[PDB]
Parts: structure tokens; sequence; C-alpha cells
């Protein structure tokens, strides 16, 4: 992989590599050049030649061809395939070319927050574009600030006292969903997920069964981030995660403790937990329950707290979905 990718490479006797967008478990995403069609700048994404990342990378193209087709205006904001290709044995899919993902701005605006009128406008966008993926029998499985791109991320820099810095500011906070190697659907296998992120629902650590739900838990994980500007569940552990769950959202459903095979986390009917061990002392600190983590009292925060709240239910038939997200009063203001 470090040797098919450096800059000035022509890929498919078309696309000439100008920079670099990002390195990842998967491979590498670069910016081109379409010497075929006038110049267009676009983004291809450089898998590894491993067996997961190949056969990732192919279902992929077949869920991008089935969305390009069911919309091809892109009015639902899933990112738009171009073409894909081989290059040395490695698979290649080119897209329409974005912007920084929400990630790396939050990263290089020194890790602060959006402003709440961004996180409304986003947050919609993205219960919009991914009740598309539901309604279409998909669920994306792995959605993070890594994996929201703003279309066009120019800014403007402002200090801010209260916050001491400098502090920078989408001009339009336009986003798409990419990523769609671990889009399921729901007649496929449902696998039991890899190191998804820090956004694992609760459903999918006790391995209860997973669909659409588990990415309404994935975007209320989403908006927090965006509203602190780090997460709320810090760790790759499953205990861990479980132990930081019952501290913000409280305890877990005694059903789901019931049925779940694994016991491995539980004594009994209570979680396996030290709380003065060196894990147990750092949930502690770093944990307490949601509302406590509100910025402001002021109403805007609570109907956003609200709709948090709501997508980090428990139990995931219970679980506002998308639709209803959608109707929110968090985002009449939109309407
Ligand atoms: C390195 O992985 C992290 C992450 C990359 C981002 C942090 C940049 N993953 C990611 N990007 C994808 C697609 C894509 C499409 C268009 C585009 N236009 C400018 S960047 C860009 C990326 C994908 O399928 N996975």
């Amino acid at each position: 992989m470090h040797l098919i990718c450096q800059s000035g490479d022509v890929l498919s006797a078309r696309y000439e590599i100008v920079d670099t967008l990002g390195e990842g478990a998967f491979g590498k995403v670069v910016e081109c050049i379409d010497h075929k069609a006038g110049g267009r700048h676009v983004a291809v994404k450089i898998v590894k030649n491993v067996d997961r990342y190949c056969e990732a990378a192919r279902s992929e193209i077949q869920v991008l061809e089935h969305l390009n087709t069911t919309d091809p205006n892109s009015t639902f904001r899933c990112v738009q395939m171009l073409e894909w290709f081989e290059h040395h044995g490695h698979i290649c899919i080119v897209f329409e070319l974005l912007g920084l993902s929400t990630y790396d701005f939050i990263k290089e605006n020194g890790f602060l927050p959006f402003r709440l009128d961004h996180i409304r406008k986003m947050a919609y966008q993205i219960c919009k574009s991914v009740n598309f993926l539901h309604s279409n029998k998909l669920t994306h499985t792995d959605l993070k600030p890594e994996n929201i791109l703003f279309v066009q991320s120019d800014y403007t820099e402002a200090y801010n006292p209260k916050i001491k810095r400098d502090e920078r500011t989408l001009i339009n906070p336009d986003i798409k969903v990419v990523d769609f190697g671990s889009a399921t659907y729901d007649d496929e296998h449902h696998s039991t997920l890899v190191s998804t992120r820090h956004y694992r629902a609760p459903e999918v650590i006790l391995a209860l069964g997973w669909s659409q739900p588990c990415d309404v838990w994935s975007i209320g994980c989403i908006l927090i981030e965006y509203y602190l500007g780090f997460t709320v569940f810090p760790t790759h552990d499953s205990k861990e995660h479980l132990a930081m769950m019952e501290r913000i959202l409280g305890p877990l459903p005694k059903h789901m403790i019931q049925k779940t095979r694994k016991r491995k986390y539980f004594h009994h009917d209570r979680l396996d937990w030290d709380e003065h061990s060196s894990a147990g002392r750092y949930v502690s600190r770093a944990c307490k329950p949601l509302k406590e983590f509100m910025l402001s009292q002021d109403v805007e925060h609570e109907r956003l707290f609200d709709l948090i709240q709501k997508m980090l239910e428990y139990d995931p038939a219970k679980r506002i979905t998308l639709r209803e997200a959608l109707k929110h009063p968090f985002f009449d203001l939109l309407k």
C-alpha cells in the first residue's frame, strides 16, 4: 500500500494523484484530477489487498450502485460513486470530491464543538440520509464523525472569550454520509461486528441481534460528540463500554441482561465491574449522568438532549426511529 499511492501517480490512465485526504485501516483516500472529464477533481479510495477489505470494498460498490440508481439526484446525501477500477491488484473506488470529515474539522479546530444551530442542520441531514438507507432495507453499522463529511468545509476564524482561544466556524455545514463497506441488507447475514468504534449499541455488545436501531444509537453518540468536542464513551473495551452506559444512562434493562449469552460481562444479574480498579476509577471520573453534560439550560439545548436520550434508549424496539426523529421538536426551527 505504501508504494502505489504517492503524488504524481496516474491511476487507470486518467486519474492523477495530487493529495492524500486520509489513511485508515482499509487503506487510503487520495485526491485526483480526472483528465478524461475536463479535469474534474475526484476522490479515489485505495483499498488494501487484504481479503476482508477486498470483500468489503466489493460489497460497498454493490451498495453504491444501488444507491446511485435509487437516488440519482443524491437528494438523500449519500456520496456518489463515479466508477471503480483495479490498480496493481488494489480495488479503487472513485467518488465525487467532498470536504473535510466532521472528525477532521473538529481536530483541525482544536477539538472545539460545533455551534448548536450547526448541529441542528447536521443532525437533520444525517437522520434523513440514514433514514434513506433504512427505507431501502439497509443498515450502515459504522456511523461516526469520520464517516460524516462536509460537502464544502470553508470556514472563518475568530477569537472567543470564555474559550480564550481562536475558533473556526463553517460557512456551509451541509454534509454527506460515506463508507458503505459494512452496510448490511435485512435479508443478508448479520455478523457480530468488528471493532466498529467507541459507538457500539448495547444490543450489539450483548449479541442480542441488531438491525436499523443500532444506526440510531450511533447517531445519538455522534450528536453528543458534536456538542462536546469529545466522545462520551472513550474506550475500546466492551465491559468498560457497558460500565460507562450505566453511569451516563442508567442501569441496563433486566430482560437484556437475562437473554444475553455474553455471561463474560456479568456476575449474576449485575455487571461484573470493580469500580476501584484502574478502569473503574477512570469510568467514575470521566462519566456522569447525561444531562449533567449540558452546557446551557436554554430550551434548544434541552430539545437536543431530549433527542439524544431517545436515540440512546437501551431497548432497540423502544428506540426512536429516524422517521420519528425527523419529527422531533429539535428540528422545528428548521421548518
Ligand atoms: C481514511 O478513512 C477515514 C475516512 C476518510 C475521511 C476522514 C476523509 N473514510 C472514508 N472516506 C470515504 C470516502 C470519501 C469520499 C469522498 C471524499 N472526498 C473527500 S475525502 C472523501 C472520502 C470512505 O468510504 N471512507
